[PDB]
């Protein structure tokens, strides 16, 4: 594999992380329209529709760090919690309708997240992707989901997470998808592996699925499914980090 190779599966992704933008400018623009609106059923049922589009380009959106802790950081980032002033974006709204019910004071976090995910996709579009980084950065992404998230820290109020798993895993295996015709020369065997451990890790959360094909809140999950499914999800982590070596990304 020679670096030019990685030109149209690194142009593809540029793409597909594009197209994801453009879906979350608009979904974003829905749900912080919502938010202003002070419709907070509205707002809540469009919160984790919304971040997928966000979750799933984490391999590369974390690159931005400044624009990923405005848009997503958690309240125990900040030194108030929950009631710090410069604590924003999509946890900061969530903390206000799913833990208080409530939409008040949260048009100017509204504003500022809108803001921030039009200067992302500006940021991004500018963005030359180094094939490494994406790779990499799939592959620390699927380590914090089973080392850092799996005790459901992201969405603690929502208990939305089995979503932003579910868009993580989809946005680590675009990576896979993408660079499965240079793999499958050479290395047709791991391929495969590859694609069936990721197999397994949706599997498993499909049966968090409901009866209507939605998902299930996070507490549902009990210690052992936690632990069980952290474990597959680190065979990910090891997938895409050596899938990394193979096409010749570590000289």
């Amino acid at each position: 594999v020679a670096p030019l190779d990685l030109v149209q599966p690194i142009s593809d992704y540029k793409i597909y992380v594009s197209e994801n933008l453009q879906t979350l400018v608009r979904d974003t623009r829905e749900f912080t329209n919502a938010v202003k609106a002070g419709d907070v059923a509205k707002a809540k049922k469009l919160f984790a529709s919304t971040r997928m589009s966000y979750e799933r380009i984490e391999p590369i959106a974390e690159l931005f760090s400044d624009l990923d802790a405005s848009i997503d950081s958690r309240a125990d980032d900040h030194e108030k919690a929950e009631k710090d002033p410069a604590f924003f974006g999509f946890h900061r709204i969530e903390y206000g309708l799913f833990a208080q019910n409530s939409a008040k004071g949260l048009a100017p976090v509204a504003d500022k997240l809108m803001a921030d995910v039009l200067e992302l996709q500006k940021r991004i579009r500018g963005l030359t992707f180094p094939p490494e980084k994406v790779v990499g950065g799939a592959a620390v992404l699927m380590e914090e989901v089973a080392a850092t998230k799996i005790s459901g820290e992201e969405d603690r109020y929502s208990h939305t997470d089995l979503w932003d798993f579910q868009a993580n895993f989809e946005g680590a295996k675009k990576i896979v998808d993408l660079f499965r015709p240079l793999v499958v020369k050479d290395n047709r065997a791991f391929a495969d592996k590859v694609d069936a451990n990721f197999d397994t890790v949706f599997k498993t959360l499909a049966k968090y699925r409901t009866a209507d094909g939605g998902f299930e809140l996070y507490g549902k999950l009990s210690e052992r499914d936690r632990k069980v499914l952290a474990g597959r999800v680190n065979t990910l982590a090891e997938d895409l980090s050596k899938m990394r070596g193979l096409l010749g990304l570590d000289l």
